[PDB]
């Protein structure tokens, strides 16, 4: 639980760093949990990244030739091996998502 | 809305077809709508592919390095372009999601 809450221009930082060579991402989409949506170590390269919103925030990666965006994002940390982790959870409408990025393969 | 309910055996076949080169997907969750977490025109190569369930459905794609998973589908169909769309919607949770698969990046 080394998750914070989101400092908006440390994120983007984050994300720009990144940005231009292959990394692998994990999006997720959790409810009441139960797993809806699920891709882990999708390789993408992004050329443009921005976070917005002024809490909770909303990411979008426009990949080579598509896009990856997640809304309710509302904690993050960088960990010990530099992986960008993001994550929000909604009480109230049982609502949970993560979108992580790293240069190297997500395992355990 | 040329959606169907899903036809377990006809989307296993479908899914096999795609398996082994390089394919489009798309997979989203939206919500009550919002969306929540997207990812279009990814490009993925998956070896293995599996519908599971009795309805709804979950599907699972193992590729090269990661996985797609997606639950709570529960319609489809294969267009005019051969283009596999699959789709659930809980009305009472109000969450829904959709995994579509193409040889061709998705447009309008």
């Amino acid at each position: 639980n080394a998750m914070k809450a989101i400092i908006k221009e440390d994120v983007q930082a984050s994300l720009e760093r990144y940005a231009d060579r292959p990394v692998y991402i994990h999006l997720e989409t959790t409810t009441g949990m139960t797993v809806v949506a699920y891709i882990r170590n999708a390789k993408v390269t992004y050329h443009q990244a921005k976070i917005k919103g002024n809490g909770p925030y909303r990411v979008g990666l426009k990949t080579e030739e598509g896009w990856i965006y997640a809304e309710g994002l509302t904690e993050y940390t960088v960990d010990e091996e530099n992986r960008l982790l993001m994550a929000g959870h909604l009480p109230g409408g049982k609502l949970a998502i993560s979108l992580q990025i790293s240069e190297k393969p997500f395992t355990v």
